[PDB]
């Protein structure tokens, strides 16, 4: 696993993460407490942006992962997304990533969300992939649940291999 020193180096020298903060940010401009984001000891706490897609089952009968349909989501833009009970929403990160050929990442939800039964599911970032990261949130509780935009939601952990891969994501 790569360290906070390494993450900093990669952000500043190779634009791995943009926008990037070198430390933990634990409060907003006003001093209001937020779910923290930024560089961590052995990872990076990513933020949720304010554009959400809330799943709706209205007028549908089946979830078909091979036929992803924007029609089964309600667009919501705002500071706090409300996920219906026992259902899910999608969002994207504030951060844009550019992953080196030598790196794979995994991403795990923060305790703030997990402890309330909100499970963030993010798939590994592949070497030479670039993009905003798609976040999914399963609300596994029987009440509506809040997700706070512009604040931390998950921690990305960065692994390097002993061998460069033959075929990267770009190849």
């Amino acid at each position: 696993i790569k360290s906070d020193k390494w993450i900093r180096r990669m952000a500043e020298e190779h634009k791995m993460i943009e926008p990037f903060v070198p430390d933990q940010v634990r409060a907003a401009e006003d001093g209001r407490r937020i779910v923290s984001y930024g560089t961590s000891s052995y990872g990076y706490d990513i933020r949720c942006a304010d554009e959400f897609k809330i799943f709706t089952n209205i007028n549908s009968t089946i979830v078909d992962p091979k036929n992803f349909d924007e029609g089964s989501f309600v667009d919501f833009k705002g500071d706090v997304c409300i996920i219906p009970p026992n259902s899910f929403a999608l969002a994207r990160t504030v951060e844009y990533f550019r992953i080196p050929r030598t790196v794979l990442t995994v991403c795990l939800g923060k305790s703030t969300y997990a402890r309330c039964g909100i499970i963030v599911n993010v798939t590994p970032f592949e070497p030479e992939w670039e993009g905003y990261v798609t976040l999914e949130f399963s609300n596994t509780t029987p009440l509506p649940a809040k997700i706070y935009a512009n604040e931390g939601v998950a921690q990305v952990l960065f692994f390097e291999s002993d061998e460069v891969c033959d075929v990267s994501y770009a190849d």
